[PDB]
C-alpha cells in the first residue's frame, strides 16, 4: 500500500499546523485572519513546496494498444488475459498525449480529489449544519426580505455578470486573443448563476465573536444559506438547456420548460425533506425513546442520511432537500428529543461541519495540483472582477429600495454597505467550476474563480473589522401580524392550531 | 447514478428497522437478544428475500478480448482507444467462466463490500473505544492475570484447534471427500490463530445492564480486548511464514526469525502508540487550548488519526498501535482536557463505535451475497465446532489453576465457567477470513467459521441470563504493593513520582 497513507498524513498534518497557528493568533489577539484563510495560504505553501521539490525526474509514458473492432470506450469492461477475466474500470481520459512528457516530470504525489466528493460527503454536513443551527429568534420578522433577496437577487446578478462577460467576450474578438466561436452566451449564463453563491463564514464569525445587531446578522445569514441552494439548482437548469437544433439560439420554445424543470426539482426536494422531518418527528413523538439516547440519536442520524439519499436517487438536488429536511427538524423534533440528545445531535453535527470545511478550504488552497491551469487573459480576469462588483452593488440597493417602500416599520438603512462588503465565494462556486473540466472554456472559469476566491476572501477577512469601525455599526449588544404581509401571522395560527399539537406539545422530553 | 444511493438507503432502511425491533424487545423486558444478533437475523432475511425475488431473468457474459504479448496483468493500465488514453484499473480477477451463466441469473445487486473496508475505517474506530473506555479502577489488581490469560491462552487455543483440524483433515483423506495434498499444517495453523478473537458484546451489555461483580467484567473485559490484537498479530506472523525450498516443512530455521518479526512488530506498534499519545498529552499541557473546545477536540482526533496513519504506512499493524494510543491517551491526556472537550470525545467515539459496529454486524448478517460459497462437508464443521470448545475449555482451567498458585489472595472460583459460557466470536476474525477468497480451504474456513459466529452467537445470547441464574453470580452489585508481583507497585510509583508532574497535574483544566 502507501499511497493514500502519505496524503492522509500530509492533511492531518498541514489541519494541526493550521489549528496551531490559529490558536496562536487568537492568544495575541491578532484577528485579521480566520481559519479558513490559515488553511488556504497553509495549501498554497504546501502545493508550491511541493511542485518546486523533486521537479528534476524521469519521464514516464503510458502503454499504446491498438484495440481494434473498439469504436466506443465503455466504464466498466471484462479482459480476457491468460484465459483470465479481469474487471477494468474506466477511470479517466486522457488527451493530453503531447504534454505527457511534461507529465511525467514533477509528478510527485497527485493528491487530487474526486469532483463528486465535495457533493455526496462533503456540502451535505456543512449545509444540514447551518439549517439546524437555527437561533428561532427573529429571521421570522425578517423572513419576507431574506426571501426577496436569496430569489430576486441571484437571478439580477446572474444576468448582469452574464451580459457583462457575453460584452467582454466580444471585445476579445474584436482583441482577437483566441478562436471567435467557441464562447456562448449560455456559457456565460452558467458563469453568471455559478458567480453568484455567497458564504462569508469569516465575517459571520467576527459578527459572532463581536455580538453585533441580530438584524443583520440574521438577513446575511438567510441571504448566505438560501443562495447556495437557489445558484445550484439555478446553475443545473441552466445546463439542462439544449436546442435539438440551431446550438446556442434565443428563445428556442425550452424557457418554459428550464423553468418547469425548475420548479418541480425545487417543489420535489421541499416536499421530500419535509415528508422526511415529519415522519422522523412523528416516530419520535408516538414512541418512548426518550430513555435510550443512543437508539434516537441513531434513528435521527439514520433518517436524515436517508432522506439525503432518497432525494438523490429520485433524480432531485440533495442539498436543498438536506437544508429544507434540516430546518424543518429543528423545527419540530427538536422539542421531542430529551435533553443529552440535543447536546449530542447539535455537538456532532457542528463538528462534522468544522472539520468538512476546513477540509474543503484546506483543499481549496492547493492552485498547483491542477496541471490544466489556463491562468492567463487578464482581461478576462479584470471583466470578471468588475462584473462581480457591478452585479453585488445592483443586487442590493435596488431590492432595499424597494423592500423599503413596504417596510415592516423597521428601515434598514446603513447596513446596506456591510452587505455590499461582505461579497465572499464560499465552497458551492469551487464545486460547480471543478465539476466539469476537460474544456478550455470551463478551465478559463475555473482558474478565474479560483483567483477571485484567493483575492476576495483573504482581502475581507483583512479588511472586516477597519470596515465594521467605519460604518459605526453598534457592537456589543446582548442578544437576550398585519405588517408581515398578514400571512404570516395567518401561518404562525395555522401552525399553534393544529400541527403543533399532534406533532409535539406530548411524551416525555 | 443510482447505484450506491439503493445499497445505502437499503441498509439505512435495515438499521432502522432493527433499531425499532431493539427498542420494542426492550420495551417489553423480552431480552433473550441483542441489537446484534438483530441486525444480523435482519440481513439474513434480507439476503433471503432478495434472493429468491428476482431469479429468473438473463444470461450475462463478459466480452473476450484476444490482447497478445500480453503475459501479465497490471493493476494499472492506460488502453489507446481511438487515439485517446484511457486510464483502465484492474478491480478483481474472475475465474469462474464455467458457472458465469449461473452468475449472470439472480445478479440482483451485488452489495458486496471491499476486504479492507473491515480494516481500514470500521475496526480502529472500535478498537479506539474500547481502548479509551477504561474503567481506571480496578483492572490493576487483575493486569496481571489478564495479560497471562490473554497471551498464553491464544496461542494455547491456536494450538490445539491447529493439530485437531489436522488430525479430522487426516481422517477425510482415509474418507477422502476431495483430493489429499492441497491442505497443510500451515492452513491449520491459520485458522487456529484466526479463530481465537472473542468479542461477547452482548454478555458484556448483560453485564452492565445487570450491574454483576466488577472482577468478572474487567476480566472479561481484558481478555476480549487484548486477545483480538494478540491473534491479528500472530495470524500475521504466521502468514509471512514461507520457506525458500521444501514447502510446508518442519522447522524450516524461520520458527526464530517469524517470533523476531511478532516480537518487532508488537514493540513497533506500541512505541509508535506511546510517542503519539506523550506528544498529544505534552501540546495540550504546554499549550492553554481549554478555552476553545472546537479547536482541542479537533487536535486531538487529528492526532489519534494521524497515530494510526503512521502506524499503517511504518509497516506495522495500525490495529493494535491505536489501541495502545487510546489506552494511553485515556491515562494522561484525560486529566487535562476541559471539562466539556472529555463529553465531546467520549459521546463521538461511542457513537462512532456504535454505528461502525451495528454496520459490521447487519453486513455479517448477509450469507447469501457470496456466491462461491463452499457450505458442505458436515464433518469439517463437525471438528470445528468440537475444537473451538476444547480449545476453550483447556484454555480457562489450566491457566486459572496456575494463577491460583500464586493467587493475589483473591481466589477467582466459579467464576470460570463464566468464562466458558462466553466464547462469541466477533467482527475479528470474520474480517480475517473476508480478507483472503479464491481458494477453495479458505472458502471452507470462511463458510465454516460463518456458520460457527451465526450459531453461537445467537445461542449464547439467548442462554446468557440462565446461566448467570444457575451460576448463582451475585447481581446488581453497585461499583461505588508486594501482592502484585512487587513490579506493578515500582510501576506506579516510577509513575507518580516523575511522569505525572510534567505530563499533568497542572495547566487550568
Ligand atoms: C443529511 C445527513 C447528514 C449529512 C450526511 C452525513 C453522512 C456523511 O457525511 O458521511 C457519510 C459517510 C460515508 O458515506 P459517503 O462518503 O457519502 O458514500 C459515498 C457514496 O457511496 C458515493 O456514491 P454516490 O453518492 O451515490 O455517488 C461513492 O461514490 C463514494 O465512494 P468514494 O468515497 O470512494 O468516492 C462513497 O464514499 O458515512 C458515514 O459516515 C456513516 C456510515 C459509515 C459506515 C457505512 C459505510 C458504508
Ligand atoms: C484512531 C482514530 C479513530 C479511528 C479512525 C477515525 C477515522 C474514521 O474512522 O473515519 C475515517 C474517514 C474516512 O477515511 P477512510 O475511509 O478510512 O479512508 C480510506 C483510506 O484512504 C483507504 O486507503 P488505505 O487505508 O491506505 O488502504 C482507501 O482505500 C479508502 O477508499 P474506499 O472507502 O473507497 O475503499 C478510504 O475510504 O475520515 C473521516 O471521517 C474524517 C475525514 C473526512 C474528510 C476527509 C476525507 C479525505
Amino acid at each position: 500500500q502507501h499511497q493514500g497513507a502519505v496524503e492522509l498524513l500530509v492533511f492531518n498534518f498541514l489541519l494541526i499546523l493550521t489549528i496551531l497557528t490559529i490558536w496562536l493568533f487568537k492568544n495575541h489577539r491578532f484577528r485579521f485572519l480566520h481559519e479558513t484563510g490559515g488553511a488556504m495560504v497553509y495549501g498554497l505553501i504546501m502545493g508550491l513546496i511541493l511542485r518546486y521539490a523533486t521537479a528534476p525526474t524521469d519521464i514516464e509514458s503510458g502503454t499504446v494498444y491498438d484495440c481494434g473492432k473498439l469504436a466506443f470506450s465503455p466504464s466498466t469492461l471484462l479482459i480476457n488475459i491468460t484465459d483470465q477475466v479481469y474487471e477494468y474500470k474506466y477511470k479517466r481520459e486522457i488527451s493530453q498525449h503531447n504534454i505527457n512528457p511534461h507529465l511525467g516530470n514533477a509528478i510527485l504525489e497527485k493528491m487530487t480529489f474526486d469532483p463528486e466528493i465535495f457533493f455526496n460527503v462533503l456540502c451535505p454536513p456543512i449545509i444540514f449544519h447551518a439549517g439546524y443551527s437555527l437561533k428561532k429568534r427573529h429571521f421570522f420578522q425578517n423572513l419576507g426580505s431574506i426571501l426577496t433577496y436569496a430569489f430576486l437577487g441571484t437571478a439580477i446578478s446572474c444576468i448582469v455578470i452574464g451580459l457583462i462577460m457575453y460584452g467582454f467576450v466580444k471585445a476579445m474578438v474584436y482583441a482577437g486573443q483566441l478562436k471567435n466561436g467557441d464562447f456562448h452566451f449560455t456559457d456565460c449564463l452558467f458563469f453568471g448563476s455559478l458567480m453568484s453563491a455567497t458564504d462569508p463564514v469569516t465575517v459571520l464569525a467576527i459578527f459572532h465573536e463581536l455580538h453585533v445587531d441580530p438584524d443583520l446578522y440574521t438577513l446575511l445569514f438567510g441571504e448566505s444559506v438560501l443562495n447556495d441552494a437557489v445558484a445550484i439548482v439555478l446553475t443545473y437548469s441552466i445546463s439542462i438547456y439544449s436546442p435539438k437544433e440551431n446550438p446556442n439560439a434565443f428563445d428556442a420554445a425550452a424557457f418554459f420548460q428550464s423553468v418547469g424543470n425548475f420548479l418541480g426539482i425545487f417543489a420535489g426536494s421541499f416536499a421530500m425533506g419535509s415528508a422526511y422531518a415529519v415522519v422522523t418527528a412523528l416516530l419520535t413523538k408516538f414512541t418512548k425513546l426518550c430513555e435510550f439516547p443512543m437508539l434516537e440519536t441513531g434513528l435521527f442520524f439514520l433518517l436524515s442520511w436517508s432522506a439525503f439519499l432518497s432525494a438523490e436517487a429520485a433524480g432531485l438536488t440533495g442539498i436543498v432537500a438536506v437544508l429544507f429536511c434540516g430546518v424543518t427538524q429543528a423545527h419540530y423534533t427538536y422539542n421531542n428529543l430529551s435533553l443529552d440528545s440535543k447536546m449530542r445531535t447539535k455537538q456532532l453535527f457542528e463538528f462534522m461541519n468544522f472539520l468538512a470545511e476546513n477540509v474543503i478550504f484546506c483543499y481549496m488552497g492547493l492552485a498547483l495540483f491542477t496541471f490544466q491551469n489556463h491562468i492567463f487573459n487578464a482581461l478576462f480576469i479584470l471583466g470578471a472582477f468588475l462584473a462581480i462588483f457591478v452585479a453585488r452593488a445592483c443586487n442590493i440597493y435596488p431590492l432595499s429600495f424597494l423592500l423599503n417602500l413596504g417596510r415592516k416599520h423597521k428601515i434598514p438603512w446603513n447596513f446596506q454597505h456591510m452587505m455590499m462588503f461582505s461579497g465572499l465565494r464560499g465552497a458551492c462556486a469551487f464545486a460547480l467550476a471543478i465539476r466539469d473540466t476537460e474544456s478550455q472554456p470551463k478551465q478559463m472559469m475555473f482558474s478565474t474563480t479560483l483567483l477571485l476566491v484567493f483575492f476576495t476572501v483573504w482581502v475581507f477577512g483583512g479588511g472586516t473589522t477597519p470596515m465594521l469601525t467605519w460604518l459605526q455599526i453598534r457592537v456589543g449588544v446582548d442578544l437576550d401580524k398585519t405588517e408581515s404581509a398578514w400571512l404570516f401571522r395567518m401561518w404562525y395560527g395555522f401552525d399553534h392550531k393544529y400541527l403543533k399539537p399532534i406533532l409535539t406539545h406530548s411524551g416525555p422530553p
